[PDB]
């Protein structure tokens, strides 16, 4: 039933470090991978930049004839002698704070202004940033390929050489998240028009959805600048889907180039979104690859973890991402390509302790595999550092290979993991409650996100109250699944978007945190679940309106629901529970024929309802709750216990954190404790123990 | 020397606790009072919310007739017999996690669309936002002070009673900062017009300012939306000069009304701006206050301290903010109206082990009072918590009055308090450095915040590329304050408006963080400091505009400065450090006139020279460096190095902090570990070993 990773037949815990040759002295290449094997970890991993080996136009250097840490082959060739795999990641982009990202100085100057993404008015956004599919990057891209890929192709695991994956690129799309800005050179918003004719065939198919005028579809425009109509959410909402329609394109056509060579090890790319230690925009990264994960079994996506403290602030972020990847990607192990070692920022501390602490509470969370990220500090050579001299801080080794603080954490929790691997990746946690994933809420990196500072979607201006980016980050990430957490209650993610109904049966509550729209396909998908006998929780709003914001009443007329929405005070109560702070003085009102009510407004109407449909259960919440309130954890209790879910221990402190992982014969208990306090419990199933601050405790039973 | 509260003409600290007698059963408000008293504390503090008090229009229940809870009478007279002193704070706001920030809720559903801030559109901004001139609001708030003040007034000390203080109203801007949006009610726009024509007097002067063409002040009105011509900046600066005089205009109105009563005690005020455990905005919410604090000598500002953890993630913002709040009140005790006990949110945890170590921080960074907001725990009445039934968590007392695990936390602190505060207040730090706080930097709340919904000031559009929100965030409060911090150098901030050359010659060096704009009287002011023989460290601009960004090259004329302002990498190489990431592709590029170059781009173009200048010295940085990499540290430590400025120890773990406060009797040594790491470390005076356990502190006293 797991994934997991697999070496000599058996369930392998993948420990890799992160290693940049190209920053590191090479007489001391064999000391970093003997300090690195020691740890026991089985993996280095390192970029192979582009602009450090293409030194000039068709010079390459892989050898150090020109600089010895130009020297990959000895960098292979002593990953072999220390009986260490390698992941490489050639770009073309590497990011990694190498000056223009890893792309040549050579070719940036070269390039035409056409090979650039461009702003609305056909500017350069930026001397660094490249069209994907610019015919001239991809020449030259292809001309890069032609040169390192043979020799990733001679030392790849399938022909039992070192190299078991390579990542194609890095991080596809950060500049248009990071920015808030789309690409708009002619040849991308070409592309746009072609999805745009293939997705409706006629211009009146696309003016019935969007309520355009358009006599063809010469008279279409990209979209840009603020959402004032519908029409310009639909139109955004399919340049949304075009990018991802877009980054598969470009990775395919990396992957079709690099199987050109012979290489047939796993292809991998990496997920960023972690701001300032929490990860509640990680699933809108995650959403921009859906067309790749949908169209490509042999590329695995791992999680870039930068949690940079452990506490009881961000201790849901890792659960959370680990949960979502795994319902996109659920084939292959939940795997961290960018698990935080050391800091990339000297002014943000990375302490040991705490990235200790988040090495155990990962493996409690699902990890399957990890990529220490930096196991060593890195120096930049000869003015190729973006931001100063050094490449991250407080890692496993030093530049120069001392062994710092991180080091003995590191060697610690590798032990444990090499110990348990062969029960522990084979375990899982009994979910009886599934939260749905409805990816279109997260289609909004060029609209709405915590990096644009100035918003494109008010809803308000649409006739809507429920804004997408608040559900997802307040209603679902820092609310329902912050709280699931804290009260200890496992939980599965499922991708809503052509889900089987099987898959759904399983569990005891499927819980859908909906806004004002949602397509056909769920609506008729949820229907389906509660008449064929599924609990289904759902707030604050039986959805209305399709992705397109045109009517869609499926749910409500198959639940024969009718509401009328009505302003009141924040404070409902529910299920008995008194002064429930809710986010909109906006609430859905439910007729009660056949309905029992179960939640009211200060002035008394029923704003939540439960009842029998066909042979299931619905409960809907006509109102927003996330978690800012003892009130919102007791609600979330109350709506659990519905369905006589039980957690899996009894543990006499409420503020413990515990995961119960199992097979047949294997359980483990992780008690993980996210509070500035020593605290003493006790626990039994449904046995006195003592937990440092930021601290951990695993306990294993044979059954 | 310092500034700190008395009793009997002793150096007193003041030590209150925040007890809501609103949300406590009343017949467990003696055990509160006592439980706290125990604690050392001398005060007592609390709201008298209106909506509590007013229960309908002209319906007033101060003698629990209705309500128990509504006794505040017999809480006064429990202040007085539990010999505790009183701190009162009757609104009209309170926000205290209350309906509607304390307002009734019959008010708010009586109150015309006018009584409300509106938006540029002359929409609601909130239902429990009112505009703070509104004719009627300050109606409805002078029918509460007439039935409040008299209580109050009959009560004070001076008639033997326990009010010992005052608060008017509540973080006066809070609510507005916290919508996202400005007030344009038309009470604002019609004051605001009568503002500018007094300032300007004819249309012509304002058009020779603004560069603008109007043929009247009819054409003229409050500036809304986007600034896109350095008219627009204009008119928004004007609009902030006039949102100071509003505020002023506002706390004057209450206060007036208050002494009307013949209350004579203190009167203070509260200051906002801690978001998320950092106050990196606070600055901007204390700057609206500066003609408050220039008409009223006699309202004593405190600040509101909600680290909610304690690391180096915030170590430095409650320093900066004391700082500050000392450079803009300089003859008043720093001190804390709002001092976290507990969490306001449940999601958002208080751990005793770190606010025990935030306290004695405080006392390390120079607080001379505080008062624990929570103390006591309290459970909303009938509703009227604002996010749930609780108010408070993990507070000293939980409401029924028992003791929780922060109450044997504050216990410890004041006993060291009560033990050492007759020296202890009397100690000062050796700061030979001194920070410029130039105030118009800080006016944009208005078009640019981290609470701002629209971005309106945009500086690249009017031809500028230093924005002076980002220089006092990341080059100022995030980089230079938080540098000198980790460094363990001492620093003083001063107010360079009407600043006294005297009180600048003190220091070993005046830093500089400037835009490309500053006004005549400061240009003067520091060109003045240089030739008189100050040590000036300027960057990462010479300014050659004025506050409305006409040209005014004082400074750069007087320093005889040329420069070019020119595009390179981020990297620079300064005093012989490589690859200093500055934050600005363009610099300023100077002429090796009569200077040392000491600062060079990727070019080798200068952009940093050193020069003599009459008696003085002048380092000019033609770059902006915050703290984002440890060639920063190493920069600042080189300049301070410049003036052989020394750390008072030597410490052998540089991530360890210390303060050293002293006077003529006594030494106390500081050391903070804002770190998750126990830390075994030695440390001399320019040897002691101590271990530290991680977010902990130790104190030692030396008789001298
Ligand atoms: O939000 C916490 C606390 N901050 C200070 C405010 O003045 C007070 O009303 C509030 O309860
Ligand atoms: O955290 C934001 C804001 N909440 C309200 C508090 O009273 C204020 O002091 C604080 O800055
Ligand atoms: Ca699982
Ligand atoms: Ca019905």
């Amino acid at each position: 039933s797991e994934k997991y990773f697999v070496k000599n037949g058996q369930p392998h815990f993948l420990i890799s470090g992160e290693v940049h040759y190209f920053r590191i002295n090479p007489k001391l290449w064999r000391n970093h991978l003997q300090l690195l094997k020691q740890t026991g970890a089985d993996t280095v991993s390192t970029y192979i930049p582009w602009d450090w080996h293409e030194i000039e136009e068709d010079d390459f250097d892989f050898e150090g004839k020109t600089h010895p840490a130009r020297n990959l082959i000895r960098f292979i060739k002593l990953c072999k002698e220390e009986n260490l795999d390698l992941i490489v990641k050639p770009g073309p982009y590497i990011l990694a704070e190498y000056e223009n990202q890893g792309l040549p100085s050579w070719l940036l100057k070269k390039l035409s202004k056409n090979a650039f993404a461009l702003d609305e008015n056909g500017n350069v956004i930026s001397p660094d940033l490249v069209s994907y599919l610019s015919d001239e990057f991809l020449e030259y891209t292809f001309k890069w390929y032609d040169k390192v890929m043979p020799i990733i192709s001679k030392h790849q695991k399938e022909h039992y050489g070192p190299i078991t994956m390579m990542q194609l690129c890095n991080e596809i799309g950060v500049f248009q998240w990071l920015s808030g800005k789309s690409d708009y050179n002619p040849k991308v918003i070409n592309l746009y028009k072609e999805f745009i004719i293939q997705r409706y065939k006629t211009i009146e198919k696309l003016n019935s959805v969007y309520s355009t005028n358009y006599n063809s579809f010469d008279d279409l425009k990209a979209p840009s600048g603020k959402i004032k109509l519908r029409s310009d959410y639909c139109a955004y909402f399919d340049f949304h889907l075009f990018f991802r329609e877009y980054y598969n394109k470009y990775i395919s056509i990396l992957k079709n180039k690099i199987r050109s060579f012979g290489i047939n090890i796993k292809l991998t790319h990496n997920i960023p979104g972690w701001i300032y230690g929490n990860a509640s925009e990680l699933p809108m990264l995650i959403s921009t690859y859906s067309e790749i994960m949908k169209n490509h079994p042999d590329i695995i996506f791992g999680l870039d973890h930068i949690p940079e403290f452990v506490s009881f602030r961000n201790a849901h972020s890792d659960l959370a991402c680990n949960k979502i990847l795994e319902a996109m990607q659920p084939e292959a192990p939940v795997w961290a390509a960018g698990f935080q070692a050391g800091t990339r920022e000297h002014h943000v501390k990375a302490y040991a302790k705490d990235l200790e602490t988040f090495y155990i509470a990962s493996l409690a969370h699902g990890i399957k595999g990890f990529n220490y990220y930096m196991f060593s500090q890195g120096i930049n050579p000869e003015g190729k550092g973006f931001y100063g001299k050094t490449f991250y801080f407080q890692t496993a080794l030093d530049a120069a290979s001392n062994k710092l603080a991180l080091y003995d954490s590191i060697k610690k929790v590798n032990r444990f993991i090499r110990k348990e691997q062969k029960d522990l990746l084979r375990t899982n946690v009994n979910s009886e409650i599934c939260v749905g994933f409805y990816k279109p809420y997260f289609f909004t990196e060029l609209i709405s996100s915590q990096l644009l500072k100035e918003k494109k979607l008010n809803v308000e201006e649409l006739g809507l109250y429920i804004d997408p980016r608040f559900l997802r980050e307040e209603i679902l990430f820092n609310g329902l699944l912050r709280g699931l957490q804290t009260l200890n209650y496992n939980y599965d993610v499922v991708d809503l978007e052509n889900c089987d109904l099987k898959s759904l049966t399983a569990y005891k509550q499927l819980w859908i945190t909906s806004a004002e729209f949602m397509d056909a396909e769920t609506q008729n998908l949820l229907s389906e679940f509660v008449l064929n006998g599924g609990n289904l929780i759902l707030y604050p709003a039986v959805p209305t309106l399709d992705n397109y914001l045109n009517r869609c009443e499926i749910l409500k007329n198959n639940f024969g629901i009718e509401f009328i929405t009505k302003d009141s005070s924040h404070k409902v109560s529910a299920f008995g529970i008194e002064d429930v702070f809710t986010a909109f003085s906006k609430k859905q009102i439910y007729n009660d024929t056949n309905s029992k009510p179960i939640a009211f407004t200060q002035e008394n109407e029923i704003c939540g309802i439960r009842k029998k449909i066909g042979k299931g259960e619905l409960t809907i919440l006509g109102f927003a709750f996330g978690y800012t309130s003892d009130e919102h954890l007791e609600l979330i209790d109350k709506l659990v216990k519905l369905n006589k879910i039980k957690r899996e221990l009894f543990v006499s402190d409420k503020d413990i954190q515990f995961v119960v992982r199992e097979n047949n014969k294997s359980r483990y208990i992780f008690f993980l404790n996210y509070h500035n306090e020593r605290k003493t419990f006790n626990y039994r199933k449904s046995e006195e123990i003592s937990i440092a601050p930021f601290s951990y405790k695993v306990i294993k039973e044979n059954k």
